[PDB]
């Protein structure tokens, strides 16, 4: 039947709350949604900057030191899933729809739209593709090192469930589970349903967008709820069984048609400019990594950060529990240093080639002199990727795969999502049969439709800035108590 | 009776061999002591940068490597002095009158003559605080780090005196009395009594300064000296008995009152713009690390470093064996490693926190549009912490409390360098009885008067640059001995 | 006797296939050999660059970790070597003649054709020398510190001969015989004999525009033959028996000559700003490390790369057989650690030296007003020297000075590289017997006179370019292999 802590029936109260928030008050919430966001950006944004530095200059310090030769699930432990394989499980499920939605638009509205002020267009482009660099790679996987290294430590080392509830079992011991722990896992559960539909509103926005350019169509309205329905749909029918679709086979050919996307571009496109540019764009980000990771606006106070840098910094926050625990139950048996390696260098430089492949690419193409991607960024940014390929050989085919790589991008990670809420809320793996994980995907659809007829991209980024807000201390206080759970584990072994 | 090694005797001769120098041909030394001073840092400033970056780099390295698995005292040793209290009683005897003098007067002398040309003020006032980062930041601690270290270990572990003639005893054998080291304690005094009188110099430039911008009285220049006279009584009954002031309990209560007022400006300022320019700041100067730290201003030949960063480098060069003596009394359990953490890293950051909450601010009210900041500062750098409190809510009230503030922090560390005075001109702790305390004291105070009336904050600094000069040649010697004492120690653990 | 496996006889007619097709069609060879050096360069400038930074990390890397505490030749090797002699006989033969030559050439170019756009003048010089830094500091070392370790590596630790051939042991096993270890053999003597060849070349060149700048002489390309022949005779009659030159005696006279002749420059000139500047040159190239080593011109495409950064890679890697192969037969018992530390730092702090001496004073006599090198540059890049030694006290005696050292210079590497190509085309180690030590320096100086008569500087550098591009895969495939070799080796130590 029904299986409930009380993280349960007050979750799906601020779910529903939040739902007459947006549909009883349908013009009063366009202004206090932005305004809200815009109040807590500005007032938490170093905040935000420092929680991310912290995180990743602690992974790469337990990768890079004594508490690296730790193996999760004890010494005997085997890895057993095949890392080549490994690293495609992590990135589809892990990614998305952000090397879509925004591995153009981004660096073409960092060009026309700088941070801080520049002199000449080259100069514009470098820093444009070094914000790029920023936001999308190692800043962006040393979270999610951190979560899943926590989550995988404290739920195989330690023989606990694994929850966000249970982590901080060191730091406070077995009172967690008097609803002092239930908070964590409200925030949890919050979290990583928010981030879900901002990452449904996104895909549905870009689908919507390269419908509208490719045939002509006019689905502003109503059918793009239809969209969402369909998806939830099918991607209950993959949680259903009959075959089990999303979770091995499924991302391995997902990341293989996305790596055969990503080369046709790499090839058609202007291949020298593009390795050229890795490699420069790669340098030039590690050489400047302090100076643009820290960078707070606070002179200028232009409010560019307020929009890219710290609503992407909530959004890799938000999504957090759910790439974390994923990658938790996935890796049985890796050493803690390669797991930090593998979820923080590979697929970071795996993202930079994406992000340098597309923008790098998009970037030669303005400097050339082609100046149409700036006015469509200008008049929406959901149409970027569509206006780079129409000046693309094989146009209409490469749209049609780009929008089959979107829907597989946010139909694996909704079902390898449903199943982290359910574990979130129900306190087991096994527990509930399968009826809890339809209605959490329903929730996902119902919030994103309605987050989307209640304003535009902006209450999507206020939704997941406040519900990443809460989690900067949350993973702050879950870097302590790994610190501590790892001395304890080093210190027991001989 | 009076206890006479030679180094008092020619010690005294060379003070008042100075003595003779100022008070006779009094308008003839105002040419002689600006054009040696200038010699000098012209032709050497160089070898400051390179022995400042060198002993930051030594210190980084003896941090973080097998070297700093020694702890002071044998391994048997436990520290007594309750961290957290280590921490502030090396900071009253330490850090100031530095920020109280020029936190707020650096910052906006860097804003309006730059020290590189810029091409807006954003840039400027970046670059001011990144400048006067590099000057209140981790290499002014590295060099009390090295000489505390230095000290310490070799009056702890070899069971020496603590004295610099000792500090060079793996280097040379028993030669060190034989008037060869002699050398080394007659420069050591001096620039103990002469860096002391170089900071009693300042902190009367200032004091009296806000008592003028307070009341408009008339005070100098035959009431400037009844200060002085007054703070050194002051001084001198916190050397003798009934009560032990100036050791404990006000090197912790000012610390407390000194930590208020840096709230109170964080609170009533520009909190947000605070902590924002605190964490970009902060990054930014770790980020241009190594191109600030070895600039010498070899292309445009401006002189801006002459008057700025190689005297205080020399300041902090010539205040070495005073706080270095004291932090070796203070530490005698601490880890190698954990000492050099806590004497560079934590004071670093919490000097370059008030270097924020100060000069951040202040470039906030001079972006803003107010430029009377940088009016006060070009008619006389001793006001501007005034300036910067008129439009502060309670002026008088935190004008009074810096006035105070100023007080104790001198106060403090007038007594500290009596202690590191009287213990180096007499090779033992107890003896001498307490006469030569007040005689020395006495002496910093007369060398204040002579330096004060021959020139203002100008002759001070000659005074600190010359006789910081042969230092860097006595710590960079200091440096390498310290390196074959740690190697002869660490191969004697079994 | 002539020893004769298939690599002595291909090679002979691959470098005579090169001699007809240039002395033969001259108009071809010179309209084609520019052109093909232009397209391998801008199709391969990227892969040159991360091979050279991927061998630089490398070797800071396997220096820094526990691959560096073996010692080559085993654990009892005693190398012989006094730390003194070993680093002047390893710089006198492996390092020229662009200490010469480029001193001045390429920091004035740099001045005045930047390779990035700069604003002022100040910051045009800055960027001059920190690219003439990035040209002749770590990046040239590291190279050579990679190939003579491995080389001493797999020759002491393996019993193996010092080829490149036996380099890949652990990678193909015992299929290095049999035509598959062959053509890296003949890529090895082809790229030694071709930087050779460019050295010469270059070297002839300064002599002949130092006499022609000295005397007011012409020059026909027969006297420059002539110089070339009577510059190979002294070589091959100092190879001869009865006398032999050095074996170390002229490489140490050579170097104490040498730093007789920087020492003088550095007094006679501007020693002050050569000294602030080599100390914030270094300083500013440690700093702005990534973002120069890394850099492509992708954005700009002037192809300022094209002649010099990547010419210089080429160059640097060309030589790396001779050099590589000359330090691995010097040291016989260095510790890995060590031996990375004395090949990469100490020569790359006394190459930076050597450019800070003289590209500084030359961009000191510039920015003072005396632009007389900046047309004398623009005229012709052999007469940069002259042109500064003109304007310094003593011009003839250090212009004799400096053609004596250009000649010891390119007799000591070309020296040392007959018996290099003798080995590495013997396949043993001497008893070759001498005949084919002066054939083959014969054959690079015929090969110097057909690259300098069919085209000038740029015949010299398509040639080094060409055979350099497939040492980018050898390069790197040698490194993998010293790593597996290095794993292999350190798991033996029982």
């Amino acid at each position: 039947l029904v299986i409930n802590p009380p993280v349960f029936i007050t979750s799906i109260l601020l779910i529903v709350a939040l739902i007459l928030t947006c549909v009883l008050f349908p013009e009063k919430v366009g202004v206090w949604f932005p305004a809200a966001q815009l109040a807590v950006t500005s007032n938490f944004g170093w905040f935000f900057v420092v929680t991310v530095n912290v995180i990743l200059i602690f992974a790469i310090y337990l990768a890079f030191s004594k508490f690296g030769r730790i193996r999760l699930g004890g010494d005997d432990a085997e890895p057993e899933f095949t890392k080549a394989s490994w690293f495609a499980m992590l990135f589809s499920t892990g990614m998305g729809i952000g090397i879509m939605f925004f591995s153009i638009a981004e660096p073409v509205s960092h060009f026309f739209n700088t941070p801080r002020p520049v002199d000449t267009d080259i100069e514009a482009a470098v820093q444009a593709m070094q914000f790029t660099s920023l936001h999308w790679g190692l800043h962006a996987w040393g979270i999610y090192a951190m979560v899943g290294l926590a989550l995988a430590f404290f739920g195989f080392n330690r023989k606990l469930p694994m929850t966000f509830r249970s982590l901080f079992y060191p730091f406070w011991g077995e009172r967690i589970h008097g609803w002092w722990g239930h908070i964590i896992d409200i925030l949890s559960a919050l979290a990583t349903v928010f981030g879900l539909s901002t990452s449904l509103g996104l895909g549905v926005i870009q689908i919507t967008a390269g419908l509208e350019y490719l045939y002509g169509w006019e689905i502003s309205p109503m059918m793009q709820a239809g969209i969402i329905l369909f998806v939830i749909g099918i991607a209950t029918i993959s949680v259903f069984s009959g075959l089990d679709k999303g979770v091995k086979i499924l991302s391995n050919a997902n990341m293989y048609i996305a790596a055969s996307f990503m080369l046709l571009i790499f090839i058609l496109g202007p291949t020298l400019f593009i390795m050229k540019g890795y490699v420069e764009n790669t340098g030039a980000y590690l050489a400047n990594f302090i100076d643009i990771s820290t960078w707070n606006d606070t002179y200028l106070g232009s409010g560019w950060q307020n929009v890219w840098t710290i609503f992407y910094w909530a959004w890799w926050i938000a999504w957090s529990p759910f790439v974390g625990s994923f990658i938790a139950r996935i890796s049985k048996g890796r050493t803690v240093k390669e797991f930090v390696l593998g979820v923080l260098i590979v697929p970071g430089l795996i993202t930079l080639l994406w992000m340098n492949v597309f923008g790098g690419s998009a970037l030669h193409t303005i400097l050339s002199g082609d100046v149409t991607m700036i006015a469509a960024v200008k008049a929406d940014v959901s149409t970027a990727l569509f206006v780079f390929l129409e000046n693309f050989p094989f146009t209409k085919f490469l749209s049609i795969v780009a929008i089959i790589l979107i829907f597989s991008f946010f139909i694996t990670s909704s079902d390898s999502g449903s199943l982290v809420v359910d574990n979130i809320t129900s306190g087991s793996n096994g527990e509930s049969p399968v009826w809890q994980r339809v209605f959490w995907s329903f929730a996902q659809g119902i919030i994103a439709i309605v987050l989307l007829w209640g304003g535009g991209l902006d209450a999507l980024q206020t939704a997941v800035i406040i519900t990443g807000l809460p989690f900067a201390v949350i993973l702050l206080v879950m870097c302590y108590s790994l610190q501590k759970g790892l001395k304890e584990e080093l210190a027991k072994s001989s």
